[PDB]
C-alpha cells in the first residue's frame, strides 16, 4: 500500500514481545505533550536515522487532585496529541501511548485513567500505527500491585477498569499493562504473576490466559541483571513483555542502557529508552552523541533498522555471534576462555570492523571474503595468523567485560623491528604506544603483554596498527 501509516504491531511467533509490520521489534525514544507542544515533525523524524522505528509519547499526565475544583481534566492536550498522532502516521513511526506522572511517580488517579481512556481509546482506535499503554509507573515501585500494601492500592482494579474501556472502544489495539518501575529478579517475576493472575481471572475468565494482543510494559530500575533475570521468567511463564523506559544511570539520567539493550535484543523484546526528541523532555536528548549513538557506536551494539543504515551492520564472528564475555576468577581457576583469535575480528567491512589497505584478502585463508590478510601460521597450536599488518591498519572485535578493573592484555606477535600498537576499549585509549618485541622472524612467535584498566560492559577491543611488520596469531585477556 501507499500510506506511510505502519499496520498493527502483532505478537510474535514466540510471544516475547510486539513486533512490527516488517517482523521486527520496535526500538524508540520518547516525547511528551504533558506541558508542551508537539515535538515539530522535523525533529521527530530524526528518530529515522538514529535506527528507531517507534516513539513513546507521555501524552498528558494526571492530576491526583481530579475531579475537585481547579483540576485538570484529561483531554487538556488532545490537539497536541493529535498532531503527534498524525506526524508519526506520515513518517512510517510507531507509537505507544501513555499516562505519565510530572512529580508523582508511583502513583495514579483512577477516576482520572479511566476518564482519559474514555476519551482517548475512541479516538485513535482505528489508528493502526498506535499502541496504548494503560499507565506509567502508578505504583510506587513495582509488583505486585495485588497486594494490600501496595502504595497505592487498587492499581489492579485500575487496570481491569481501563482494560474494558479500551476494548469496548478500541477491540484492535494493543495494550501496555502495569508499565512496573521496578521488574527485577526471580522474585519480581513471580510477585508480577500474582497481578497477571488476578487480571486475567477478572477480564479473561482464567487465571492463566493466553493474550493475543497484550504485553507487560515495565521499565529497567532494577538494574540490567535484575531486569534480565525478570523478563526471562516471565516469557518462561508465557507473557509477552515490552520495555517502555529505561537508562543506564533508579535514574532515568545518563543515557542508553547499552547492557539492558543488548539483553532485550537477545530476548526478542522491544523497547523504549528514556532520551527524549528536541525540543526538550525531563531527562537527556537522544540526539546528543554522549546519551545514544557514541554509546552504542563505542560498544559494538547493532541491530537492523526499519531506516537509514544507521547502526551499521555488524557483529561477532563465532562464539555463536554473541559477545565474547570475559573470564573471571572463581575458587581460584578461570570461569572460560581468554583467548580471542586474531582471525575472529567482527565481520561488516573494510572501514566498518577492520581497516585493510588492500581490499582483497592477500593471504588467501579462513575468511577470503573479507579484506584481512590472513594465512595458516606455524606457531604452537597451528591455526591462522593475520599478516601483511600495514600502518594504519585496525581490526576489531565485540567482547563484554563481566567486572571492571585490572586485566593482563596479550598479544602473540612475530615480527622484525620497529613494530608498534595501540589497543582501544570502547573508543578509550588503554594502552598508549605499545612498542612491540622484535623476534626475529614472521613466524618466530612471542606473547607480549600489557596491564590496562578496563570498565565493566559490551565495548570494543580496537587493535590500531601504528607500524607495519609484525604478525598476530590471537589476543589473550585475563583478569589479575
Ligand atoms: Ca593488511
Ligand atoms: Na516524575
Ligand atoms: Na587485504
Ligand atoms: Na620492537
Ligand atoms: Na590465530
Amino acid at each position: 500500500a501507499s500510506s506511510p501509516q505502519r499496520g498493527r504491531p502483532r505478537l510474535n511467533a514466540a510471544r516475547t514481545t510486539f513486533v512490527g509490520d516488517n517482523g521486527q521489534p520496535l526500538r524508540g525514544p520518547y516525547t511528551s505533550t504533558e506541558w508542551t507542544a508537539a515535538a515539530p515533525y522535523d525533529q521527530i523524524a530524526r528518530v529515522k536515522e538514529l535506527g528507531f522505528n517507534a516513539v513513546h509519547l507521555y501524552a498528558e499526565c494526571f492530576d491526583p487532585r481530579y475531579p475537585a475544583p481547579g483540576s485538570k481534566a484529561p483531554g487538556y492536550a488532545v490537539n497536541e496529541i493529535d498532531k503527534i498522532v498524525e506526524r508519526t502516521r506520515e513518517l512510517g513511526l510507531y507509537l505507544v501511548i501513555t499516562i505519565g506522572n510530572g512529580a508523582n511517580n508511583g502513583n495514579h488517579n483512577a477516576q482520572w485513567a479511566r476518564d482519559f481512556w474514555k476519551f482517548y481509546a475512541p479516538r485513535y482506535a482505528k489508528e493502526t500505527h498506535v499502541l496504548y499503554e494503560i499507565h506509567n509507573e502508578p505504583v510506587a515501585w513495582g509488583p505486585p500491585y495485588s497486594s494490600s500494601t501496595a502504595n497505592p492500592p487498587g492499581a489492579v482494579d485500575m487496570e481491569i477498569d481501563v482494560y474494558r474501556i479500551i476494548r469496548t472502544y478500541a477491540p484492535e489495539t494493543p495494550v501496555l499493562l502495569f508499565s512496573y518501575a521496578v521488574f527485577g529478579g526471580k522474585g519480581g517475576a513471580a510477585e508480577a504473576l500474582k497481578d497477571i493472575r488476578a487480571f486475567n481471572k477478572a477480564v479473561f475468565g482464567n487465571e492463566n490466559a493466553v493474550w493475543t494482543n497484550e504485553a507487560v510494559a515495565f521499565h529497567g530500575y532494577a538494574g540490567w541483571q535484575e531486569t534480565t533475570i525478570a523478563v526471562e521468567e516471565l516469557l518462561k511463564a508465557g507473557y509477552p513483555c515490552f520495555m517502555t523506559e529505561y537508562a543506564g544511570g533508579g535514574s532515568g539520567m545518563g543515557g542508553l542502557d547499552v547492557e539492558l539493550t543488548y539483553e532485550l535484543e537477545r530476548l526478542g523484546v522491544s523497547w523504549l529508552t528514556f532520551q527524549y526528541i528536541p525540543p526538550t523532555g525531563v531527562s537527556d536528548d537522544v540526539t546528543k552523541p554522549e546519551y545514544f549513538s557514541a554509546l552504542v557506536e563505542n560498544s559494538g551494539l547493532s541491530w537492523t533498522p526499519d531506516y537509514g543504515n544507521w547502526p551499521a551492520a555488524r557483529g561477532v564472528y563465532g562464539n555463536g555471534g554473541l559477545a565474547r564475555e570475559t573470564a573471571t576468577w572463581i575458587n581460584n581457576f578461570l570461569t572460560g576462555t581468554t583467548r580471542i583469535e586474531a582471525e575472529d575480528f567482527d565481520w561488516g567491512g573494510n572501514g566498518v570492523s577492520y581497516y585493510d589497505t588492500d581490499s582483497v584478502n592477500v593471504g588467501g585463508q579462513y575468511r577470503p571474503d573479507e579484506g584481512v590478510d590472513i594465512e595458516k601460521t606455524s606457531d604452537t597450536g597451528g591455526g591462522y595468523n593475520v599478516g601483511w599488518i600495514s600502518e594504519g591498519e585496525w581490526l576489531e572485535y565485540t567482547i563484554r567485560v563481566r567486572n571492571p578493573g585490572y586485566y593482563n592484555l596479550s598479544l602473540r606477535v612475530a615480527g622484525i623491528s620497529g613494530s608498534r600498537v595501540q589497543v582501544s576499549f570502547g573508543n578509550q585509549d588503554k594502552t598508549g604506544v605499545w612498542e612491540l618485541p622484535a623476534t626475529g622472524g614472521f613466524q618466530t612467535w612471542t606473547t607480549a603483554t600489557r596491564q590496562v584498566f578496563l570498565g565493566a560492559g559490551l565495548q570494543k577491543l580496537r587493535i590500531n596498527a601504528l607500524s607495519g611488520g609484525f604478525n598476530l596469531n590471537w589476543i589473550e585477556l585475563s583478569p589479575i
